[PDB]
């Protein structure tokens, strides 16, 4: 099992999509869970969050093959919301963001797969 050029095809449309993504408003709200912050400005988040990632790192794993399914990526994505749930407050923006993400990221993945 190498990983087929489709199912690479399809991650890395369905990650696209939830990057590009933009509210009503304009705004992109993956934007700020691009690159997760420096050991320097946030040390805590990394006191904090047990396995830190950002998109870029996702799609380092998809380019790199090491998700082997669709189901792999998600559990990465939802990682990536849930550490923005747990980091940061309830009824934050951020916060909010990331439940919008996890949503984006399904419906991407059924008109996409
Ligand atoms: C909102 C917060 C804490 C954050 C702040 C900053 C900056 C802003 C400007 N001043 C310094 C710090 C950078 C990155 C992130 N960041 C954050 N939460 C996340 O959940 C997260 C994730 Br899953 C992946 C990547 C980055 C993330
Ligand atoms: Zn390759």
């Amino acid at each position: 099992s190498p990983n087929p050029p489709k199912l690479t095809k399809q991650m890395n449309a369905i990650i696209d999509t939830v990057i590009n993504y933009k509210d009503s408003s304009g705004r992109q709200l993956s934007e700020v869970f691009i690159q997760l912050p420096s050991r320097k400005e946030l040390p805590e988040y990394y006191e904090l969050i047990r396995k830190p990632v950002d998109f870029k790192k996702i799609k380092e794993r998809i380019r790199n093959h090491k998700y082997r399914s669709l189901g792999d990526l998600e559990k990465d994505v939802m990682l990536l919301c849930h550490n923005a749930q747990t980091f940061n407050l309830e009824g934050s923006q951020i916060y909010e963001d990331s439940i919008v993400l996890q949503s984006v990221f399904k419906s991407a993945r059924q008109k996409i797969a």
